DNA sequence: TTGTCGGCGATTCGCCGACAA
DNA sequence: TTGTCGGCGAATCGCCGACAA
């Protein structure tokens, strides 16, 4: 699978760690995942696992994948608790679909920076200028289109294949869809759907728990779950990252910038400021630097709504 | 919550313990059902039989693809009508054709229909496990004469995403009200790992069962019976009955497989051994090899369990 | 720049007998 | 009995400007 694809598809200005590095394990915040994928109905009497909240470990290994149907995104980790002790880019771009795009009457209206920025520089006056546009999704398969220049004004458009596109991959508006181009000119199609069993949540919320305590008593290799649509932040970060945090003091009254929204022409600054410091779930979690820190946001738009936050996750502002 | 139209869609000769009665849980089955999914040094001194409280039952079904499954809770215990199925046809499942009914199906449940009308046709509006309301045109034409229905089942293929090779489902039972289902062939591609790793539910297993039975508190499970290969929650009655049972070497038996006709297979018994004795010491889960006499379709489930079989006479 | 809408094709869909398996 | 197919109507699908935001 490709790396570039997988990264876009999962979620912007979102990476993982490098494999054979050691990094961060926080128990709660897969937790957190856990209790996002089923609404957890409750969480209580669950056995006290005396597990630290964070773990240093080796990264060993990570395994990207996709479901063949929805084409969503997650990667197979694994992690060996630890005893005592820039690259490259392509141009690509997203779009969010309106219902136009999605109603089968019409195709799909191309942005015009988007054009420019990745897709094949095309041919003057075709008289109506087209060209065949070949693309690879996260399993290989092509899927072919005509990407016409017309209206009037003109605009850039897609129409033959985008329907079938979208009742195939069963698109609707608010979801969003994806481009790569590489140096070979092959340009790359991804599918990033809008937020809408085998097990309880009681078994998962305590599978985790008991696989990562006896891994560390053990020092012993175990594996979990990326999942990063589902996923609210991120639960394994560089070792290092997280020792600079614990180590760096924020006290009440500071201000901070967070980088949750980049790869857009503007960048769109995402601030708020300081208001408290707190061991977040004391009960099970005393003294773990996870969500420890609270902030208020600068006039939030109903959007983006997460009091608590971590110290990895925030840079010192103006 | 309409369990007749569940334990159908569920699966052919299959029904569920009494809430509020003893029932044996087996763990080595339940490890089965979640490794049904994905293809798999955990230490859980478990027994393998946990006799228990059922407590409750919630049957549910994804709204999606209408996959059927329930949500049960053990306690442990320190004490010592008018149904009918089709699998569908290219014909049914291509947008050119209606689906063509079996007429059998058509007197048996479906509401007589006037003929005294030429072209004898009739709404039919039926439920499916959402309360959703589909309708359709059950009109009788063709020559020779045919049961079809016509308008709607293009809709409800696209809908509930319905390909040849599945099954679609009716019934009646006492109250009229007409019921739809549909029992999806089964893919293995769909089958893939989201949530936790193989490893991580394998061990999340143990340790809910071994912490709920040392403590007797109550625990939950999910029963997934469409990818379950035999149940691991039965009637402690079964259980003990089987178990004090002798099941000797060289006795013929039959068993209960799938299919209208509940037709069931026979065979001979190969051999008596604990069957995973490392993990599993002294169990009689599948501690019996049996060898068919009908090795047809080679499903070689060479090892069984005691209560699963009856020895082999009418 | 880039959504939505009416307008009019070429193309499906979808109802109908035939026909044997 | 019931699967498929040729066939012909008829209701979409899908492409094209207009028009404003």
């Amino acid at each position: 699978i490709d790396a570039e694809l997988w990264y876009a598809c999962a979620g912007p200005q979102k990476a993982l760690p490098p494999v054979g590095s050691v990094v961060a394990y926080l128990p709660q915040g897969h937790i957190e995942q856990v209790a996002s994928f089923n609404n957890q109905e409750l969480d209580a009497q669950i056995p006290r696992y005396n597990l630290p909240a964070v773990i240093p470990c080796m990264l060993n290994d990570i395994q990207l994948s996709a479901d063949p149907d929805s084409d969503e995104v997650y990667a197979t980790l694994t992690l060996c608790p630890m005893s005592e002790q820039p690259k490259r880019k392509s141009r690509s771009f997203t779009k969010t679909l309106t219902v136009s795009d999605t109603s089968t009457h019409g195709g799909f209206s191309v942005p015009r920076r988007a054009a420019d920025d990745c897709l094949p520089k095309l041919d003057m006056s075709l008289n109506p200028p087209n060209q065949e546009l070949v693309a690879k999704d996260l399993h290989g398969n092509e899927w072919r289109f005509r990407h016409i220049f017309r209206g009037q004004p003109k605009r850039h458009l897609l129409t033959t294949g985008w329907s079938v596109f979208v009742s195939q991959k069963r698109l609707v508006a608010g979801d969003a869809v994806l481009f790569l181009r590489g140096e070979n000119g092959q340009l790359r199609v991804g599918v990033r759907r809008a937020p809408r069993k085998v097990l309880t949540s009681p078994t998962m919320h305590i599978g985790v728990l008991a696989a990562a305590a006896h891994a560390a008593t053990e020092k012993s290799r175990f594996s979990l779950i990326y999942n990063p649509r589902s996923c609210p932040s991120e639960f394994v970060i560089p070792y290092s990252k997280y020792l600079k945090a614990v180590k760096s003091n924020f006290n009440v009254g500071q201000r901070f910038k967070m980088k949750f929204e980049s790869e857009d022409p503007s960048d769109r600054r995402h601030t708020g400021t300081i208001t408290g410091i707190c061991d977040f779930d004391p009960a099970r979690w005393p003294g773990s630097e996870w969500r420890s820190l609270q902030v208020n946001w600068d006039e939030s738009s109903s959007s983006e709504r997460q009091e608590r936050v971590s110290p990895w996750e925030v840079e010192p502002g103006n």
